[PDB]
């Protein structure tokens, strides 16, 4: 009951489906070559965090991996995803008039292989109780772009959603499990959802298949990003476009409310104060 | 100067350069992907290592890095060079020390020193001494004269009096890209450079090998058994978990009850 219908569809209708249902499925979002390039850049970094041989150390049953600080690690994430026209058109439409500017809070590759337990139904914006307590009347905060780096089946745990749960008057009700619809995704096939939408990841019943995803969680300008990107090497930041630099917090935000800017250095543009080109 | 040699140069020729000069440079000995795997595996444990300090280390690598456990400890070129360096009378060898070295801005220049100085009985024999230390110095980052690339004095390994450490103008800098290696003897005069640059850390991976009869500096018995059992028997011998087979005492050395030690401690034959 999640409408995909997102190839010839305009983004304004994508924003409309996001407003009505709280979740939308974008078909054919990433080219299969883009998925292969992303998986190739991402594999070494993941393999180097998780050594299969371990002398107990932390622990052996590894049903789950995930990784962030993507801009330092992946060029294709650095350029293609952070500058993607559809992500930004949907971001501008979702935040709308009163917000104005936005930046990325969290960019992560998530992997759950065989034996992964099913998740509880929840809302990510529960991490901000002052916003969460307003329930469905609250302002837009989190926007989540979930790219499928592998097939997304009900059998390896396709993520489930409850459409319309972003409008509920009481967010202490996370709904029930018979209200959840699974999101089947094949190649790039992104799914977009709000931080107010009830959802849960599925169980990986398979003995053999690993679910892999790339989550891009965006914030309005006034909400603190989860990730700090200042240890990113300066040459990597200087290779990025100013839009992508603003996404990772190296440029000032421009809310229309406070038109003169936010996240400034001596009331001046920040990245320019620390060596980036104007 | 120092002689670069790789690609079509066979390890027999690198051993010959090592005998004549005491130092040699193997170009692009590690692939950039291998350097990337090494830096990724080493960065988290370098960050957790404990006035800002400019000198930084790590050892007990086999417990810490898979790429060192498998690729580096089993590298064919290093073992060919080891067999050629110790030669017939020795027979067997093992690694004494495996370390990551990090020196960034503010690193003072080092004195010319000859590492085998830690062994007065061998060091007193000067250039007539037996081969003891073999140092494989892999570049995990660029080595520039700007960031303090190590300097060497070619031929200083065969001098008749090791109380003479030479002087600074006899030293040749070893310029390396990431992944390039420099091999040198424990009898060769050398010194690290000063890193004047305010923004750049120089990082290296040194593997110091010994003949079978010289005690390794590193003790690897606290290494968890699961990583040791994941290693090849050659790599296990490199870290002291298997007995050596010197040509001198062919029955074996470093045994448990006159039997092979690794089998004696629960390892597979
Ligand atoms: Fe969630
Ligand atoms: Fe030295």
């Amino acid at each position: 009951a999640i409408r995909h219908a997102n190839k010839a569809t305009s983004s304004d209708e994508i924003v409309q489906i996001l407003e009505e249902d709280g979740v939308v499925i974008v078909e054919s979002f990433l080219s299969s070559d883009l998925v292969q390039k992303l998986n190739d850049e991402l594999d070494p970094h993941l393999a180097a965090l998780y050594d299969p041989v371990s002398g107990e150390s932390a622990y052996h049953p590894v049903t789950t991996k995930q990784m962030n600080d993507l801009p330092a690690r992946s060029q294709t994430f650095r350029q293609d995803l952070l500058n993607n026209t559809l992500i930004h058109k949907v971001c501008e439409g979702f935040y709308g008039p009163t917000v104005g500017d936005y930046w990325m809070s969290h960019g992560g590759v998530l992997e759950r292989g065989p034996g992964t337990p099913i998740q509880s139904l929840h809302r990510d914006e529960a991490v901000f109780p002052a916003i969460h307590s307003l329930s469905g009347s609250g302002p837009p905060v989190m926007l989540h772009f979930f790219i499928a780096l592998s097939d997304f089946t009900a059998e390896n745990g396709a993520t489930q959603f409850i459409p319309g749960s972003h409008k509920w008057a009481d967010f202490n009700d996370n709904g029930t499990r018979d209200q959840a619809v699974t999101a089947i995704l094949k190649a790039g096939e992104m799914v977009i959802f709000t931080g107010k939408t009830v959802h849960c990841g599925g169980a990986n019943s398979t003995k053999d298949s690993v679910r892999r995803a790339l989550g891009m969680n965006f914030h309005p300008w006034y909400v603190t990003p989860y990730e700090n990107f200042y240890n990113t090497p300066r040459e990597v930041v200087e290779s990025m476009t100013p839009l992508a630099q603003r996404m990772i917090g190296w440029r000032t935000l421009h809310p229309h409310s406070h038109s003169f800017g936010w996240w400034l250095i001596r009331n001046a543009e920040a990245g320019q104060a620390l060596g980036l080109k104007p």
